[PDB]
This record gives C-alpha cells, structure tokens and sequence, in this order.
C-alpha cells in the first residue's frame, strides 16, 4: 500500500496473508473454512496465515493453516485479469474469535464515490521497493465507471472498478494482490491490477465481488 498508515494489530480481522514459504499475496476471510483471494495470486503450497499483523513477528494471536484446495475461477483470463478470483479452502476450520473474524458477502453491488479499506503487507514505494512487516491500510473511492475506462481504455471488463485517487500518491501495489476492500461492510473488491502503483492517472483496478456471489456460494456448498 502507498500513503497509507498503520492499520493497528488485528484492527482488520479478515485480512489474511497467503505464505509460500513467504508472504506473497493478500486474501479474505469468508468463513472459517474459506479464504477469497486473486487467481492471479495462485501458487503449490499455500499456507494462510490469519490474525497476522508484523508477518515477520510471531506475536501469539496467529493462526497457520495449510490450504487443501484452490479453485481459480472457471473463467479467469490471465491476459486481460478478466474474473480474477479465487477461492482457497483451509485444511481445519480457522478459531473465530476478535482478533480473527469473516468478512461478509455483498447482496448489493458497490457504489462509485462510496470510501472503502484496503489493506496488505505490499509494496510501500511508488518507484523504489520497501515493504513493510505490519498491516498498512489505505481508506480510497470508488471512482466511476466512465473515468476508469478513460485511464484504461480497451481494458476494463463490467467484473472491474476503479478505486483510488487520480492525482496518484495512494494506491494498493504489488504483494496487496488478492487482498480485500471492503465497502459499507461488505466484501466488493479484490486487488487486482494497475499500471504501477500510485501513479497519476492510473488508479487501481480490482475484482468486483458481487459478480461472483451466486459462484462463490455454489462453490462452498458443494466443497
Ligand atoms: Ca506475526
């Protein structure tokens, strides 16, 4: 994230990190027993790490649980980032508790204008590298339709929306892919893609959720 600030250990409860032997994407919490993230984001050997703030710390409220399925959505285009979602089943039923907690399913799609949280251990440069050990958060927009068709034309699907600012200076980046935003409490969005990060005129792009709900509830019953 980039000109965000400090969540506050275990203030986002359904954010989850996704370990391959180290950090590399963001998820959400749905369940106890299923995590939405990226397909982009997928890889072999996930681990979930829940209640994480520094995933460089074990701090005691951490739970780590092996992934027994992912499933990438049936029409995930990897070219164009068209359906980029994923679901991942935990091997045991993560302990549901304060500091560990689902994130709700949207019945209504989002709004533009609507402020939102984002939130992952990505990058916190925009040009430069630097990531960081805890949580950052990151409050941004729903930016409209026509404007974020404007910043990438020929490349927005009706399953995207743009959130963000377009004088640039905040924004999610590489290592939030597959993290939440949430909006009005709900789940709406998953970090996607964007052209740098933070760049002017260039916002981010990310999965809209509530095109995938009526998938994502056949998918946990019949799994
Ligand atoms: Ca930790």
């Amino acid at each position: 994230i980039v000109g965000g600030y400090t969540c506050g250990a275990n203030t986002v409860p359904y954010q989850v990190s996704l370990n391959s032997g180290y950090h590399f994407c963001g998820g959400s919490l749905i369940n106890s027993q299923w995590v939405v993230s990226a397909a982009h984001c997928y890889k072999s050997g996930i681990q979930v790490r829940l209640g994480e703030d520094n995933i460089n710390v074990v701090e005691g409220n951490e739970q780590f649980i092996s992934a027994s399925k992912s499933i990438v959505h049936p029409s995930y285009n990897s070219n164009t980032l068209n359906n980029d979602i994923m679901l991942i089943k935990l091997k045991s039923a993560a302990s549901l508790n304060s500091r560990v907690a689902s994130i709700s399913l949207p019945t209504s799609c989002a709004s533009a204008g609507t402020q939102c949280l984002i939130s992952g251990w990505g990058n916190t440069k925009s040009s430069g590298t630097s990531y960081p050990d805890v949580l950052k958060c990151l409050k941004a927009p729903i930016l409209s339709d026509s404007s974020c068709k404007s910043a990438y034309p020929g490349q927005i699907t009706s399953n995207m929306f743009c959130a963000g600012y377009l004088e640039g200076g905040k924004d999610s980046c590489q290592g939030d892919s597959g993290g939440p935003v949430v909006c009005s409490g709900k789940l709406q969005g998953i970090v996607s893609w964007g052209s740098g990060c933070a760049q002017k005129n260039k916002p981010g792009v990310y999965t809209k959720v509530c095109n995938y709900v009526s998938w994502i509830k056949q998918t946990i019953a019949s799994n």
